[PDB]
């Protein structure tokens, strides 16, 4: 079985094992902030910034044809401090092809490049989106299951709790293809779920790069933070 | 669409709603106790009760072919008292023919007669089980889905928090065929999740009774509570 595991149950700034690109950094109290906090401490409009995992992960052998199953675990918070404009644009946890370099922002989350759908960005991304573009739902902000597209496959409401911290697990089953996550706020007790069908030896390069990404929107103060306090992953594949 | 609902914040003695087979009862204080908890406020062993809510639900229309989706929640908690000997036998939800009476209690649940797989069983399960049977993974607890068996076809094992509430949610998505589930403690903030995929046209009857069973032990003392809270559900038939 080949393997591949990480868990940082805080960041560190200086940390061998994280990429940082656009604007995201790590604070010294162990915050990974993926977008732009200003001075004040308010969140910058127009940020994107995104971390990947250093090392590359092992989705499918296309020899034996084999397919990995993962579970990845993180806590973030998003906090909305503006009553004008609507706040913008969500964060994401995704995995696709390796040497990954931030694509456009906005509304397509430092993941896609447009809204269209293409086989070729062999990307699969779980968004927590809090701006509903043309492509979304209505209602903001909702988990999306996005297989090649930032317009989701499936969908799930959930309600914020203003700057409260979330806890999301995402698990991909290979044997039944189902990708099923769940977002919970302790602060409420809130629980969401959303599964799909994912099939990641046709979605996905056989080696990929896992990271998070967050972006912050097109205008003056359409914006909230999107700052991660945790963030492990485990995948396996048999041999 | 053919839809129903209900939902107890909390369970009232005399309520018309639900059916309460064996061992079950509502106390005064709005706890549904599955299994016999004595005078002291020990649970007692050798005890099986189970819930059902009075109205079937349409799971699948024989002539159009749809099939419905669902989600249920509940709350319950799980106080393993002794220290010996193990404590067993566990509690579940249970989706199945109508008019439905209890089945063997102990590793049973109370919802099927022996440990082979029987189509006829036409029962749908979500357990969370907390003894080690001969068709049993290791870890207890844990929760299973099983389908026309008490042999699960996938578990996730949890760690108890003894005595403490449990949140649980259960979703079916027909598309997918997707039965999702997650379990919560909202004191230790533990988040498990487990998913498999689920043919209800094949597996269920077109009318069914939803419900939830409780069963202690075999033995003396092999026994825990198994009390439930809050129990909210929902169905709808595309039409
Ligand atoms: C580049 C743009 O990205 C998505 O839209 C973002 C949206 O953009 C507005 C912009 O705020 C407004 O000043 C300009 O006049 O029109 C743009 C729409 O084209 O701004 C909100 C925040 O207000 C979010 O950041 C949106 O993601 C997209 O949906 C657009 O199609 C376009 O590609
Ligand atoms: C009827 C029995 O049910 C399951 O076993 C339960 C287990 O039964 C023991 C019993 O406690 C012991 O006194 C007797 O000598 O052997 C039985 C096993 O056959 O008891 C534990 C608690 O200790 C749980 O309640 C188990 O569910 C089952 O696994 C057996 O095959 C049998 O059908
Ligand atoms: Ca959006
Ligand atoms: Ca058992
Ligand atoms: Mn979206
Ligand atoms: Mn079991």
């Amino acid at each position: 079985v080949e393997t591949i595991s990480f868990s940082f149950s805080e960041f560190e700034p200086g940390n061998d094992n994280l990429t940082l690109q656009g604007a995201a950094l790590i604070t010294q109290s162990g915050v990974l902030q993926l977008t732009k906090i200003n001075q004040n401490g308010m969140p910058a409009w127009d940020s994107t910034g995104r971390t990947l995992y250093t090392k590359p992960v092992h989705m499918w052998d296309s020899t034996t044809g084999t397919v990995a199953s993962f579970e990845t675990r993180f806590s973030f918070s998003i906090e909305q401090p503006y009553t004008r404009p609507l706040p913008a644009d969500g964060l994401v946890f995704f995995m696709g092809p390796t040497k990954s370099k931030p694509a456009q922002g906005y509304g397509y989350l430092g993941v896609f490049n447009n809204s269209k759908q293409d086989n070729s960005y062999q990307t699969l991304a779980v968004e927590f989106d809090t701006f509903s573009n043309p492509w979304d739902p209505p209602q903001v902000p909702h988990i999306g299951i996005d297989v090649n597209s930032i317009r989701s496959i499936k969908t799930q409401p959930f309600q914020l709790d203003n700057g409260q911290v979330a806890n999301v697990v995402i698990k991909y089953d290979a044997p039944s293809k189902i990708l099923h996550v769940v977002l919970v706020y302790p602060s409420s007790g809130a629980i969401y779920t959303i599964a799909e069908i994912v099939d990641v030896k046709q979605v996905l390069p056989d080696w990929v790069d896992v990271g998070l990404s967050g972006a912050t929107g097109a205008q003056r103060d359409a914006a909230e933070t999107h700052d991660v306090y945790s963030w492990s992953f485990q995948a396996s594949l048999p041999e």
